């Protein structure tokens, strides 16, 4: 029936999964006749259900959220992604430009956005303050050494969800943003040519902090949202003082919590600079969520993604999510303190690159985070990290 249209999302518990049947409901009160059939998925499962899924559209999901960057250019090449450039709205032409080209390959747009996540450090000001640390840090050798200081004061200093090793490559991510030069890492990310020192010293700098047994004790067998003993769980209930995340973050700690209300003393702030390295100083990385159309679908998922884009959608969206909804003027409802600085972070930031696996694909992606975690076990080291990278750019 081509009113009825099967929609995959992320959003497997809490508010979140809530909202989605919430829009899809008012979806079809406000067009009748159409149906939106809705599949909530685990957000560690989710490339691998949806890749597999659209080796054959036919049988796929006609709505699907997107993979990000290289990820979703694999889905476009493949011929898995509708054309949206001239589908998309007004509404969505104007209030989602500064995400849109998140969204936009070769000049073509092919989804719709809907949230706008930026990485950083999330913290608890009030673990913060009982270690003695009164200001953030600037440098990575002062978050260093904050992290000693927070495990001196009987705490977990940072909370790492290496179960799903993309929380753990995210550290990595940064550190290399932070040591390559800007022409480095985009000739880096671009050609796939990882010969510069910086992305072994970027390892080497990882390494340190390891050793440094500051991470909460389970962090190998730690899922990064997965109950109350996930990195986020344990900030949530602050039994660790931070950690490395996008900014959905406030959503996924508020339903972590033994109340399920949002955590009191939640803070932000951005990775800090590395002495020596030569990125640019302030630069951003995250996430654009977007969400795509079957290319074998009817106009009816085309209504939908773009229903998403309405600026009261994308303000329940944003307070459902606890996040930063990508309508410029729907972020007027957001509320949340450490959200509110990261706007204005994002604002006024010289640039905003995807997150690293997301911009060098499946394969690169995959190996990249999954030889982070070989070498935070002890089971590899900073050098194999860039063969396991190189490895794996084989195949592109
Ligand atoms: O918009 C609010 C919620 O946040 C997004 O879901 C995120 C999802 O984007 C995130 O993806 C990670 C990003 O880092 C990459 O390195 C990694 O490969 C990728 O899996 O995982 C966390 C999840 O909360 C959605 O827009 C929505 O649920």
């Amino acid at each position: 029936d081509d009113k009825t249209i099967t929609f995959w999302h992320n959003a497997s518990a809490g508010e979140g999964r809530q909202y989605w049947e919430n829009l899809a409901k008012s979806f079809e009160e406000a067009n009748p006749g159409t149906k939106v059939e809705i599949q909530a998925i685990q957000n560690e499962d989710f490339a691998g259900k949806l890749q597999t899924a659209m080796q054959d559209p036919a049988s796929g999901p006609d709505v699907f959220m997107s993979l990000g960057g290289a990820k979703t250019k694999e889905m476009i090449d493949a011929g898995q992604v509708m054309d949206l450039t001239d589908k998309i709205s007004d509404t969505v032409k104007t209030d989602m430009k500064t995400t849109l080209s998140a969204a936009t390959f070769d000049g073509k747009v092919y989804g719709v956005p809907v949230s706008v996540e930026p990485g950083g450090m999330w913290y608890s000001k009030d673990l913060f303050k009982k270690a003695g640390v009164s200001d953030v840090p600037a440098t990575y050798e002062e978050l260093l050494a904050d992290a000693k200081k927070l495990k001196d004061s009987g705490t977990d200093a940072i909370a790492l969800g290496a179960k799903d090793a993309w929380p753990a490559a995210h550290w990595y991510y940064w550190l290399v943003l932070r040591e390559c030069s800007p022409e480095v890492y985009d000739k880096s990310v671009q050609d796939h040519d990882f010969s510069n020192a910086c992305w072994v010293n970027a390892g080497k700098k990882l390494q340190e902090l390891k050793d440094l047994k500051v991470f909460n004790d389970g962090f190998l067998t730690t899922t990064a949202q997965q109950g109350a003993n996930s990195s986020a769980g344990l900030l949530a209930n602050h039994k660790a003082a931070m950690e490395l995340m996008g900014a959905w973050e406030p959503g996924v700690l508020k339903d972590l919590t033994p109340d399920q209300k949002p955590m009191a003393d939640l803070g932000f702030f951005a990775f800090p600079e590395v002495a020596g390295g030569e990125g640019e100083p302030g630069a951003l990385m995250g996430g654009v969520t977007y969400f795509c159309v079957n290319p074998k679908a009817s106009q009816t998922s085309i209504d939908f993604v773009n229903y998403m884009g309405e600026k009261k959608n994308q303000e329940d969206y944003a307070k459902a999510f606890s996040t930063i909804p990508a309508s410029e003027p729907a972020r007027a409802v957001v509320t949340d303190e450490s959200l509110k600085q990261v706007i204005e972070y994002l604002d006024k930031a010289p640039s905003m690159q995807l997150w690293m696996d997301t911009a060098l694909g499946t394969n690169i992606g995959n190996a990249l985070n999954a030889a982070v975690v070989n070498m935070l076990s002890g089971q590899g080291s900073p050098e194999d990290i860039v063969k396991a990278m190189q490895d794996a750019a084989q195949k592109g």
